[PDB]
């Protein structure tokens, strides 16, 4: 007997970027804490397993991601999640932070409360504090409290055979980025550059983190540098964004952790001070709202109070099931990239 | 006006690693007397579009799988009709989605399971299908599809490039239309390794080939066009190994039914099967079909062969879909990232 054992999913989008909610039939995952759990998913082999079985081909495609809702550890946490893709589990993201409490009050899982309600989600990086605008049983806008966020090298550097020296950031905004101004690259962020944006940021992904380790102060099982972020700012102001994410795509979000890291860089610079907001934008021109609402420090060095504001929608419900001569996930490089051939 | 719309229910089926969903729920009328109409229409009519980039694009959809859309059958003959949907248009056939329908159709009990065997006839823009299931415990655990009437368009073909001098190709039907390459000419072998390169010529191809011949099925002016290149090769122990490349760039999975097909009609014409006869296809991953030469016919008052493709489904979730009046993205999109730089043409 099949189909005895379901995991249920809601499929909903942030301005254009897949984060599906695992809501019913997560198994339970080992560890103490949040931290611990995405360790364990990161370095057991039955993580990767769970990982692969619902990222990978036939269930999981090159884009989304798959995020566990998982029981809060945490008493002043509604929920906890963590990130799932083909690449590895993430401690931090803020389209599907949006997504996660978009599902979490749509299903009725939480109390939707009108015209706001206060969701805290308990992630492996601390408490996102997600405040959504409500209305019939709608949640139109959600603005998430971001984990704080610091600058880890100011103006690193290295050598490419393609675009010569390239300067870049690496900072944290609840995980690791490296911050890549792309007019160095003689590129654009724009729909028709996506496949070289791919390349390059895979290309620069792979070389920075063989040369520098890094990790959270505070958090062991955060660590890597997960993406590179291409950035620039369009004439009106808006930082426009490509992050790019391995095997080989860029998040069609302006991407709220990758706005958060820059947003330590442009505080360290000078340029913006508690109160500021701005838009940032994605390749595909969906939209997000950047604020600074404070400043704290993390492990002795400076640190800044991210917010991201942007919509979530559903637009769907996946029954998968858990209990094939394919089976554990697979890939092709056709879709998943070059890279995936790893 | 209602906030809710365009609720559908599918069900999530593979076929040697090959997705085709199964739309089982909430299908609207699609306009025509005849499932040819029908596929006509899919391909013509704004409305049309509007409906399989809703299926088929992103958020939805993604570059791999295809969406079948069962449909009230039209022929009295058949149990069920569909057409399949892919980011490219609408088609008329295909084995492995032929599989996956049959194998929806029957373990979800929309038709009722028969063991150890149960016929369902389906209904293509093509013709008739007829599947044979065999069944098991509920379970659809192989089934054998008697593929449309397939037949050579043209022999030894040829075009010029630049990456691989005179390319040699055949044009054949096998429920849709197929430019078939020996992969050899490229320098390449069908694996994983080769993937995207593999796709690359395939998109290369099919764009050259269709702009400089125009090819219609003779008894239905619906099913036009080269669809697919398909790279050809053969294993040491005698197996067709394929590679069907599909717009706007990926492969296949599976063995490809249709392309299996028109590659019989090929080897029928240079005398190389025989009714009767009967031998393994092998997909990029390794998947397998059995391809078979069940008998000959006619279509334009020339040779066919009647092929049969032996397959095996999985079923493996459902889903619904809806179209949120909130929702800006509800029309679909795609980037070339992951569809393929030809992807930057869908408008
Ligand atoms: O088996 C076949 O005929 C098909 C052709 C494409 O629909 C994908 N596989």
């Amino acid at each position: 007997m099949r189909w005895k054992r379901m995991m249920q999913l809601l499929d909903v989008h942030c301005e254009g970027e897949i984060g599906k909610v695992a809501i019913g039939g997560v198994p339970k995952i080992p560890g103490d804490t949040v931290a611990d759990q995405l360790h364990w998913l990161n370095t057991d082999p039955k993580g990767r397993e769970l990982r692969h079985f619902l990222v990978l081909e036939p269930r999981g495609a090159p884009i989304g991601s798959v995020n566990l809702l998982l029981p809060a550890k945490d008493s002043r946490a509604d929920a906890a999640f963590i990130i799932l893709q083909p690449d590895q589990a993430h401690a931090s993201s803020g389209s599907n932070s949006i997504c996660v409490t978009t599902a979490l009050l749509e299903s009725g899982m939480i109390e939707m409360q009108e015209p706001e309600t206060v969701v805290m989600l308990e992630t492996a990086a601390g408490l996102v504090k997600a405040v959504a605008q409500c209305r019939d049983g709608h949640c139109d806008s959600v603005t998430l409290t971001m984990v704080p966020s610091f600058v880890h090298e100011l103006d690193a550097q290295i050598a490419t055979e393609s675009w010569g020296e390239i300067r870049f950031d690496l900072a944290y905004g609840g995980v690791f980025y490296a911050l890549v101004d792309v007019r160095q690259l003689g590129l654009t962020i724009e729909p028709g550059n996506a496949r070289r944006l791919v390349e390059a940021g895979m290309l620069l992904k792979g070389e920075i983190n063989q040369r520098i380790q890094v990790v959270h102060p505070d958090i062991p099982a955060i660590s890597g540098v997960a993406y590179v972020m291409f950035r620039d700012e369009d004439p009106d102001g808006a930082v426009r964004t490509c992050t790019t994410m391995w095997p080989g795509r860029v998040d069609r979000s302006p991407c709220g952790t990758g706005n958060s890291a820059n947003l330590a860089t442009l505080h360290a610079r000078g340029r913006v001070k508690p109160g500021d907001s701005f838009l940032s934008r994605s390749i595909i021109g969906s939209q997000f709202t950047v604020g600074l609402q404070g400043l704290t420090t993390v492990a002795g060095r400076s640190a800044v109070i991210p917010t991201i504001t942007g919509r979530g929608f559903t637009y769907g419900i996946h029954q998968v099931a858990l209990d094939d001569p394919l089976g554990g996930g697979f890939v092709l490089t056709d879709v998943w990239g070059a890279a995936a051939e790893t």
